[PDB]
């Protein structure tokens, strides 16, 4: 069990090369069950999802390789079932179900359970497929969907914006008879990603990004390849690392377009930011942040995902701040072990009051979830001393090799193995 060693305070600066967006690359390793030719999926993260997806699609008889990227052949699917010990450690692999009922009439995914009645994440997915003519049963274990014919193109409207039954409706839509519209459709920049890939297979979809997307059923999907876009986190993620320790960072293999409001926070701080076509620079200019105020909600505006990030940037800003969270209620563990570190923050309600610090001190922390997680070795990386980040694991299935990445910055950091 893994442990990050980490050495302050270290300038954050140079060069790094965002990896794909697992976020984007799952829903469409799974769409590509749609398609009747050969696909490469190109940047793709190498991440343990992307490995559970593909021995899952394997299972289904699809012939799957990988490297930068995946080689997905589905045109002999012969297996309709995604079983519990290829699942157990996924959610995302209820997105199996819509494509294979959508183009073989048949499919079933294991569910595990655990869920309290009223906060089953599968009940829009079942509400999407049934509104698209499919009959669902739940029993064995199992959801399992069926239909005679095609799917019918329906008018769904979403009750709450949900991401996961977004992808389910709008993939399996694309091999229904006739138009359906999606009201309430979670905006997303991977919905636009997954879309995207959908229509250079030869689908029909319209609206990807805005509140309503409508698809026109086709035939048949074909193959080709497709380029998964870049993870908006992790770039984020490094754009606070250089705005937290003075220095001047490039961004690579990045889309600007979709970091908008996290763009104009940063400048809210003081960053001197630069943006091209496929890259981002941020410039401190040996400065030290200035205190912002920050809400989170649905996307396009603020990412609850970049959150603990700007926590920790108000910590060691100049001034007050507070970060406001209305998407993910308690999501502030973060905050007493940055408190060790010598931050000083009040948790009141659903937000954060940050007093700014110059610098902090190493301490030994502990990630309990991901991008609080992430912000624990940034904190480590600037302040005074040695931090240790236990529980790295989180970290992990989120970022390909922080630490290398982190590394390339000038970060003194070290994976602890305990052997």
């Amino acid at each position: 069990m893994d442990k990050f060693r980490v050495q302050g305070p270290t300038r954050l600066q140079g060069e790094v090369t965002i990896s794909g967006a697992k976020n984007a690359a799952l829903p469409i390793l799974f769409a590509a069950l749609l398609a009747e030719e050969p696909v490469e999926i190109q940047n793709v993260p190498k991440l343990k999802d992307i490995d559970t997806t593909m021995k899952l699609l394997t299972q289904l008889g699809t012939k799957v390789e990988r490297x930068g990227s995946v080689w997905i052949d589905a045109s002999n699917v012969n297996n309709f079932s995604a079983p519990y010990d290829l699942v157990k450690t996924m959610r995302a692999s209820i997105w199996a179900l819509g494509p294979l009922v959508a183009r073989f009439g048949q499919g079933q995914v294991s569910l595990p359970g655990g869920d309290a009645i009223g906060a089953a994440p599968v009940d829009l997915h079942i509400f999407g497929l049934e509104k698209l003519g499919a009959e669902i049963k739940l029993e064995e274990g199992y959801v399992k969907a069926s239909v005679n014919g095609r799917l019918k193109g329906a008018h769904i409207v979403m009750d709450k914006v949900s991401v996961g039954a977004t992808v389910t409706i709008m993939s399996a839509a694309t091999l229904a008879e006739g138009t359906t519209i999606i009201e309430n459709a979670a905006r997303e920049p991977e919905i636009v990603d997954t879309a995207n890939f959908l229509v250079a297979l030869g689908a029909k979809i319209s609206g990807q990004g805005t509140d309503r997307i409508t698809i026109e059923g086709v035939e048949r999907l074909g193959g080709g390849v497709y380029r998964v876009l870049p993870d908006r986190i992790e770039t984020g993620t490094f754009l606070v690392a250089a705005a937290i320790s003075g220095g001047k960072i490039v961004c690579r293999n990045a889309q600007p377009d979709t970091l908008d409001a996290v763009l104009a926070k940063l400048r809210e701080a003081g960053a001197d930011i630069e943006t091209g076509e496929d890259w981002i620079s941020l410039d401190m200019h040996g400065k030290r942040p200035k205190a912002v105020t920050v809400r989170t909600a649905p996307h396009p505006a603020f990412p609850t995902d970049m959150q603990a990030q700007f926590t920790l940037l108000n910590l060691v800003a100049e001034g007050t701040g507070v970060i406001t969270e209305t998407i993910f209620e308690n999501a502030f563990m973060h905050v007493p072990e940055l408190i060790r570190m010598g931050a000083h923050a009040e948790i009141e309600s659903n937000t954060v009051i940050c007093h700014g610090v110059e610098k902090l001190s190493g301490a030994q922390v502990m990630a309990t979830k991901l991008r609080a997680s992430a912000s624990l070795v940034l904190a480590g990386c600037i302040a005074e001393g040695t931090t240790v980040v236990d529980r790295i694991y989180h970290i992990d299935r989120g970022y390909e090799r922080i630490e290398d990445k982190l590394r390339a910055l000038g970060a003194n950091i070290e994976r602890v193995k305990g052997e």
